[PDB]
């Protein structure tokens, strides 16, 4: 499948694409304004993601940092990021089918489209300004709107024992983002599109 990533943002991201063991394609690279950079993921990836970094700075070697997002120091991420960072989430040909979704369950740091390129099912948004919108007490003073959990650690947050409600944080990030997922035990948003779709994902649509 590819994923055509394209940077509308007014600022350089860093793209990252991985299954959490692994990176999908090379992983990441950077994405000044305007850029577009094709991937090529797998048939049968799941629990794939992608995501942006910001505010990065990598040697020749490719080893560095970024302020959100930032995948155990590597411009070429096999693992995934470090909240806050707004997810593009899929699995694919999962018996027939693809599923896309975009969530916020590990916080928000860049607004984003996620959108098949081929027919047959709806894509996805997430692109008011949570970051400036962000209450007090989940901003990231590294940059972006931190989820609960990563700021207080709680089974309720987390949803560790699986019987979690919505939150006074949860709902802020659906207030703002009524198409992603808030917390882990959301009533899902995710979307069935046809087996070996194609997808972008668009950093700052709007």
């Amino acid at each position: 499948a590819t994923f055509e990533i394209v940077n509308r943002c007014s600022y350089t991201v860093w793209a990252a694409a991985s299954k959490g063991d692994a990176a999908l394609d090379a992983g990441g690279r950077q994405l000044n304004s305007g850029e577009s950079w094709t991937i090529n993921v797998e048939p049968g990836t799941n629990g794939g993601k992608i995501w942006a970094r910001t505010d990065c700075y990598f040697d020749d070697s490719g080893s560095g940092i970024c302020k959100t997002g930032d995948c155990g120091g590597l411009l070429r991420c096999k693992r995934f990021g470090r909240p806050p960072t707004t997810l593009a989430e899929f699995s694919l040909n999962q018996y027939g089918k693809d599923y896309i979704d975009i969530s916020n369950i590990k916080g928000f740091n860049v607004p984003m489209n996620f959108s098949p390129t081929t027919r047959g099912c709806r894509g996805v948004r997430c692109a008011a300004d949570i970051v400036g919108q962000c209450p007090a007490k989940l901003k990231a003073p590294g940059g972006g709107c931190n989820d609960a959990c990563t700021v207080f650690q709680t089974s309720e947050y987390c949803c560790t024992t699986g019987k979690c409600g919505p939150t006074e944080y949860s709902r802020f990030f659906k207030r703002l983002c009524p198409d992603a997922f808030s917390y882990v035990l959301d009533k899902p948003t995710t979307v069935t599109c046809p087996g070996s779709s194609n997808y972008r994902v668009t950093f700052c649509p709007t």
